[PDB]
């Protein structure tokens, strides 16, 4: 499934081969990004004798002057034309090139084309991922991988913000980074340059931030620096701070000072960005006037960033509505999934779904504020780039699947079963939930019932509930040993141990339900008081951060079901044997 799908595309049932001999056009004029992926394509070999054409270019290239009609006049739009005569890789832009070239490597299955037609293009402008979470930041080789990532999926931002890199935020901002971590950076910038992602660098200024002459020429002389480095996108974070630096009228001020003395100073600077310090419509004041201020007084170039009616939110007509109005410009969406640094204990694998499909006109930008957890946001990420690239033909499901196949080939069933149930973030401070387990759901809440009333149990519950234990295990052994994706395999370990012991004890409780004899019940429960101290065990020692320590899943639907057969058979059991056996799950 292309991926993200195209806005048009005519497909004829007839399949090409791939040329064994070709004829090569606009190698030197199309934008060697994109003829890079196209000859690293091809495998010979080159003939001016001819040799199938394959002509590459973009608009106003000599190479596909017979085909401007067909190139969507769009940013970041191509065409791209396969059949029996030709092949035609033809960009509005340079970036339409290379994104011509991403959909062409997911058309060529096995040295072979489809023969098709199609005319493409971004719905939203900016689409991409704004790193800009509380929490380990994303390691340098993390980040790399990333940008690869984003190329591939025509994803066209990449927003540094780790909340906890201090020359990104207080003191620390006014610094210039030291050698190493400069030398780092050049090489994320360089390699988001190869990939055709803007790296967006942020500042984090207003905790400690002076309105003062002295601060201010502080903050250009960083961006000065980063520019050094190859930056060339800027942004300025007011979020989750208090004092002097929530001033609105200070905050525009600077930015319109940035913009004037900077960004129309530089000859290449292409997006320049803020984040206001009210960026949900509930934390806004309604009486006050923080938000119009800054929708008045920003030049309308600057963007400026929203998560919706909440902090945790999906965006709605009605939201974006409310907002565009106060700001004067189409917001720049900052989704917070799936962002799990105020649920630290989960992971938040499921499908990216809730926001609105038809409002791709009223937000100049959509990211998606991940996990700390780089590899295992892939799945989400590669959706969010799905959803704003074509919104309109957005498959939840499909996509999701689309993910983790692309992500893990090898296990994708297995990756599939364990993201399944690790999609809900359990409660929070922000009420923001997940749908999890739902294929076992009612199976799950007609075997409960039926017991918590003793009205005997439905046999295809049991085996269904049996059966979601067994490939539970399954998957949890076969990815602790995939080696295809080793990092993701190491971000998800704790909650692959934990995972395993879930679905051993499932097995233990239900072999409990059968309970065959007095004393295999007692086999039985003795192995479930075992298990449940392994979980305390991992829950105590892994992912012990300050904030929600340890790892926890499954939790929507398996745990609770798990737990209370648990203490049900057992007290059962407390009234046929008279006995004291201990019926609690902590
Ligand atoms: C335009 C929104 C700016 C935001 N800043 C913080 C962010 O750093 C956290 O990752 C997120 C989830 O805890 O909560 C808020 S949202």
């Amino acid at each position: 499934s292309l991926q993200p799908p195209p806005q048009q595309l005519i497909v004829q049932n007839k399949t090409i081969d791939l040329p064994a001999v070709y004829q090569l056009n606009g190698g030197e004029e199309a934008n060697p990004h994109a003829v890079k992926v196209l000859k690293e394509l091809l495998s010979g070999k080159q003939s001016s004798k001819k040799g199938m054409l394959i002509s590459i270019g973009e608009k106003g290239d000599k190479s596909v002057r017979k085909y401007s009609r067909q190139i969507p006049d769009h940013k970041e739009g191509y065409y791209l034309s396969v059949n029996e005569k030709e092949i035609v890789l033809a960009g509005n832009d340079e970036r339409g090139t290379y994104y011509a070239l991403q959909t062409f490597a997911q058309l060529l299955k096995d040295g072979k084309l489809p023969e098709v037609e199609i005319k493409d293009y971004p719905s939203v402008r900016y689409r991409g991922v704004v790193e800009g979470f509380y929490g380990t930041p994303w390691s340098h080789q993390a980040r790399l991988s990333q940008l690869k990532f984003y190329g591939k999926n025509k994803m066209n931002t990449y927003i540094y913000g780790p909340k906890d890199d201090p020359y990104h935020s207080a003191p620390n901002w006014r610094l210039p980074y030291p050698d190493k971590e400069a030398a780092q950076l050049q090489e994320l910038v360089a390699v988001a340059n190869e990939n055709e992602v803007d790296f967006v660098w942020a500042i984090h200024p207003g905790q400690d931030i002076k309105w003062n002459k002295e601060d201010r020429d502080l903050l250009l002389a960083k961006f000065e620096k980063m520019y050094q480095l190859g930056v060339r996108s800027f942004a300025v974070f007011f979020d989750d701070i208090s004092g002097e630096g929530t001033n609105p009228q200070k905050q525009a001020e600077l930015l319109n000072y940035i913009d004037e003395k900077f960004a129309q100073v530089k000859p290449d600077i292409n997006q320049l960005v803020m984040c206001p310090t009210e960026y949900n419509k509930s934390w806004s004041n309604p009486n006050g006037n923080y938000l119009t201020t800054l929708g008045d007084k920003l030049n309308p170039s600057i963007q400026i960033m929203w998560t919706g009616d909440r902090v945790i939110s999906d965006i709605t007509r009605d939201g974006i509505s409310w907002i565009n109005e106060r700001i004067k410009r189409p917001a720049y969406i900052w989704w917070n999934f799936p962002v799990s640094d105020y649920v630290r204990d989960h992971l938040l694998l499921g499908p990216v779904y809730g926001n609105d499909t038809t409002i791709a006109k009223e937000m100049s930008g959509f990211v998606t504020n991940p996990m700390e957890h780089a590899e295992s946001s892939k799945i989400a990420i590669y959706s969010v780039a799905s959803y704003a690239w074509n919104p309109a033909k957005y498959d939840t499901w499909q996509t999701w699947k689309d993910a983790i196949r692309t992500i893990l080939p090898s296990a994708a069933e297995e990756l599939e079963c364990f993201a399944m149930h690790n999609s809900d973030l359990g409660p929070n401070g922000h009420g923001y939930r997940r749908e999890e387990s739902m294929d076992i759901q009612p199976a799950a809440e007609r075997f409960l019932k039926a017991f918590k009333e003793g009205k005997n149990y439905d046999k295809a519950d049991f085996e269904t509930l049996q059966y979601t234990f067994e490939r539970m295990k399954e998957s949890a052994d076969i990815l602790l040993m995939n080696t295809e994706n080793k990092p993701l395999i190491v971000e998800i370990t704790p909650w692959v141990h934990q995972f395993k012991l879930t679905a051993e004890m499932g097995e233990e409780v239900l072999k409990m339900v059968e309970g065959r004899n007095e004393s295999y019940f007692l086999r039985k429960y003795n192995h479930v008081k075992a298990l449940q101290q392994q979980m305390f065990y991992i829950d105590q020692t892994s992912n012990q951060n300050p904030y929600q320590p340890g790892v926890k899943t499954a939790t929507r639907v398996i745990k609770p079901l798990i737990d209370r057969t648990f203490a049900t058979v057992v007290k059962f059991f407390n009234q046929k044997f008279n006995a004291h056996l201990d019926a609690t799950t902590d």
